[PDB]
C-alpha cells in the first residue's frame, strides 16, 4: 500500500471528475434527442437542484465522517451513474427532477472525498496529500471539460454519444471507488466537538475563510458566465482549471512557517482576487477580452491555491477524526452566504442591479474581506 494511499487516490479523483457530458446537460435537454420546454429547464430542474443541494448536504456532512468516507465515495459514483441513466432514459420532467436531486446528492461527496485524504494518510503529509488530491481533482475537471468540448466542437459526435462516454467513465469510476480502503448521543458529541474546536485559532481562521471567500468565489464564477452569456469561454474555463490544478500542486509543495505567515498570505491572495475582480468588472473595451479571460484564470488560480492549504490547516488543527463535519459545515455556510447575498442584492424585490454593478459590489466585497484579513494580521502581530 505504498502507492495505493496517495497515487491511487489521486488517480481515482482524476477518474471520478472525468465526465465529458456533464457540461452539456442543458443543450442535451434542449436538443432533438430530448426536446424539452425552454422554461422547464429553468423553473423545474434548476430550482430543485439548488434546494436539494442544501437539503442533501445537511445529512451528508453529518454522516460521512461516521460512515468512514467509503460509502459516500461509492454513493457519489452510484448517484452520477443514476444521473446519467436518467439523462439517457429521459421520459418526463419528473425524471429530470430526480436527475437534479441525484446531482445534488453527488455535489456533497465532493466534501466527502476532500475529507477522505486526511483520514487516509498520517498527520505529517497532510499538505502534500491535500495538494496532490486537489491537483488531481482539478486536472480531472479540466480533462472532462476538454474531452467534452473536443468531442462536440471537433468530433461533432452527439449529445448522446458524449453521454454514453460519460456513463462509461462514471462506471469505471465506480469500479475504482469500490477498491478504496476504508479507514478504521452522537449529535451531542459532534456539537461538543465543534464547540471545543471553534476556539482554536487555525481552525477558526480557515473556517471563516472558507465560509466567506469561497462564497465570494462562487458568486464571481456564477456571474462571470452570466456576463459571458463561444469557444473563448470554454477555453478560458479550461485554462482557469489547469491553473487551479497547478496552483493546488504548488500549495501542496510550498513549505512556509504557518500560524505566523498565514493571515498575511490569506490577505494577500484575497487582495489579488479583489484586484482581478475589479479588472474583470472595469474592462469592456472590444480589444480587451483576452485581458478579461486572463483575469478570470488568475482569479481561479488564486482561489484554488488556498483550497489545499485551507483543507490541510482545518484537518491538521483538528483533534478528532471528523474533518468531514467541519468541511461540510464550511461548505454549507458558504452556500448559505452565497444564497443570502444573492437574495439580498440580486433579487428584483431587493437592490436589483445589472451584472456590472454586481461585480462592483463583489469587488468591494473582496476588498473589505482582504482589508479585514490584513487588519487581523496587523492586530495579532502587533500583540506579539
Ligand atoms: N452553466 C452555468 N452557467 C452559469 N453559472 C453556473 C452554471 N452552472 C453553475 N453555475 C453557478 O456557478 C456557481 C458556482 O459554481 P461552481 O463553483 S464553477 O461549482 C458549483 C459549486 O461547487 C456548487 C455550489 O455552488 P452554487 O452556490 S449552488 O452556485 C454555482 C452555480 O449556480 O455547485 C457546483 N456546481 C457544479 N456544477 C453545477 C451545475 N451544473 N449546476 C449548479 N451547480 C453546479
Amino acid at each position: 500500500s505504498w502507492r495505493h494511499l496517495v497515487c491511487y487516490l489521486c488517480f481515482y479523483g482524476f477518474m471520478a471528475q472525468i465526465r465529458p457530458g456533464e457540461s452539456f446537460i442543458t443543450p442535451y435537454l434542449l436538443g432533438p434527442d430530448k426536446q424539452f420546454t425552454r422554461e422547464q429547464v429553468t423553473n423545474e430542474i434548476t430550482p430543485v437542484l439548488s434546494y436539494s443541494y442544501l437539503a442533501v448536504l445537511v445529512p451528508v456532512f453529518l454522516l460521512t465522517d461516521y460512515l468512514r468516507y467509503t460509502p459516500v465515495l461509492l454513493l457519489q459514483g452510484l448517484s452520477f451513474v443514476s444521473v446519467w441513466l436518467l439523462l439517457l432514459l429521459g421520459h418526463s420532467v419528473a425524471h429530470m427532477q430526480l436527475m437534479e436531486l441525484f446531482y445534488s446528492v453527488t455535489m456533497a461527496a465532493r466534501i466527502a472525498y476532500s475529507s477522505y485524504i486526511f483520514s487516509l494518510v498520517r498527520p505529517a503529509r497532510y499538505q502534500r496529500v491535500a495538494g496532490y488530491s486537489r491537483a488531481a481533482v482539478l486536472l480531472g475537471v479540466f480533462t472532462s471539460s476538454v474531452l467534452g468540448q473536443l468531442l462536440v466542437t471537433v468530433g461533432r459526435v452527439s449529445f448522446s454519444t458524449l453521454n454514453y462516454i460519460s456513463l462509461a467513465f462514471l462506471t469505471f469510476s465506480v469500479v475504482l471507488a469500490l477498491f478504496l480502503k476504508r479507514p478504521k448521543s452522537v449529535l451531542a458529541r459532534m456539537l461538543r466537538e465543534l464547540g471545543d474546536s471553534l476556539r482554536r485559532p487555525q481552525l477558526r481562521l480557515w473556517s471563516l475563510w472558507w465560509v466567506f471567500n469561497s462564497a465570494g468565489y462562487y458568486l464571481v464564477v456564477y456571474y462571470v458566465h452570466i456576463l459571458w452569456n463561444r469557444v473563448y469561454n470554454w477555453a478560458a474555463d479550461a485554462a482557469s482549471t489547469l491553473l487551479g490544478a497547478i496552483t493546488s500542486f504548488a500549495a501542496g509543495f510550498v513549505k512556509i512557517r504557518w500560524a505566523r505567515w498565514s493571515k498575511l498570505l490569506i490577505a494577500g491572495v484575497t487582495a489579488t482576487q479583489a484586484g482581478l475582480v475589479f479588472l474583470l468588472a472595469h474592462t469592456r473595451h472590444p480589444s480587451s477580452i483576452w485581458l478579461c479571460y486572463a483575469a478570470f484564470v488568475l482569479f481561479r488560480g488564486s482561489y484554488q491555491f488556498l483550497v489545499p492549504i485551507a483543507t490541510f490547516q482545518i484537518a491538521s488543527s483538528l483533534s478528532k477524526e471528523l474533518c468531514a463535519l467541519v468541511f461540510g459545515v464550511n461548505t454549507f455556510f458558504a452556500t448559505i452566504v452565497k444564497t443570502i447575498i444573492t437574495f439580498i442584492v440580486s433579487d428584483v424585490r431587493g437592490l436589483g442591479l445589472p451584472v456590472r454593478k454586481q461585480f462592483q459590489l463583489y469587488s468591494v466585497y473582496f476588498l473589505i474581506l482582504s482589508i479585514i484579513y490584513f487588519l487581523g494580521a496587523m492586530l495579532d502581530g502587533l500583540r506579539h
